[PDB]
């Protein structure tokens, strides 16, 4: 699949992509095109904000920082809006979603971009930071309940998935961006699928 | 670079791309995204009209047929509008053009599509078939003088390159589409460069 990442935000972001791409600085209007193999799972695409790096690839970002490295080898730190995907799994379908479980930093859209008749994709284009619950505000953006409070009801990791539920905090994210995952077990309204062979578009600030 | 190829013609084209890509059936409104690695040289992308192929990808095409296969491994037969490129050769520049030396079958555009601040690209969006010279009319479209007349003055191969000049036939195509190669030594007006890292868009009937 080819992923075109366009930064339309009025500020430079540092896009990141695991396990393909790594990272790259994008100014306004710049685009990046990534080619992911079919069968790539546990993949993420997000924007890092406020960064500084040296020639040796080390530095830090205010949001989304993936361990100092510019070319990220691993996931980034909350708060960051996640475009996430798994290519060509059951019945050779691709699976994708926008996740807000690790917060929000920039608005995003993850839509099909040809290669098939797939059209429907997730959008979280509102500025979730604008009306963020005070408890959750962090680094100028909105973080979510599990990164901020670190407890079972919000996080649902491992055994806690067995009773994972909406909370007042998940409901904020869900009201702002219906399409995106607002808490761990939000599968029924956030799973999108396209035929394998589809290409995709991720836009920071749709 | 990634090449996005889209069929905007009201008829199906079987797009072709050598040496990376092969071939793909694109109905009206479809697009194919090819990833050509840096270091590619002597490559071209074109459309074949009127093709009939079976489940093994074996059959024939009216224009641009590459050896009876869908999956092109070799260059195709004239008449066919050619998008030609070479990635990252001298001083990390990409080289590209549209050539009508092997005739014209569909209208074409070959533009930068981000990855750098490159904006200029060639296009031959005019219906060259409408005012085509009678003698060059072949296979329902307009072919050019070297493949029709097989003569040194039009083909300019080897020692004939030294005397290569415009003819009444190359001037027809250059009038129609000033950006494209009308004859072999038309380099001064038909060469475009973009920094390595640029991605491109080839559109059939822009």
């Amino acid at each position: 699949a080819v992923f075109t990442v366009v930064n339309q935000c009025p500020f430079t972001v540092w896009a990141a992509s695991v396990p393909v791409g790594g990272g790259r600085q994008l100014n306004r209007g710049e685009s990046w095109r990534i080619t992911a193999p079919a069968g790539t799972t546990a993949a993420r695409i997000w924007a890092r904000t406020g960064c500084k790096f040296d020639a040796s690839g080390r530095g830090s970002c205010r949001t989304g920082d993936c361990g100092g490295v510019l070319q990220c080898t691993g996931y980034g730190r909350a708060p960051n809006t996640l475009a996430e995907y798994a290519l060509k799994q059951f019945n050779n379908l691709d699976f994708f979603d926008i996740s807000l479980i690790d917060g929000f930093n920039v608005p995003m859209s993850f839509l099909p971009d040809g290669g098939s008749g797939c059209s429907r994709g997730p959008r979280c284009a509102v500025d979730v930071n604008a009306r963020c619950p005070a408890e959750l505000r962090q680094d100028g953006v909105c973080n979510n309940a599990c990164p901020v409070f670190k407890k079972d009801e919000y996080c649902c990791v491992g055994s806690a998935a067995n009773d994972c539920h909406p909370t007042n905090y998940s409901r904020y994210f869900k009201g702002q961006c219906p399409d995106a995952y607002s808490y761990p077990k939000d599968d029924a309204t956030s799973t999108f699928t396209c035929p394998a062979g589809t290409n995709y578009k991720v836009v920071f600030c749709p």
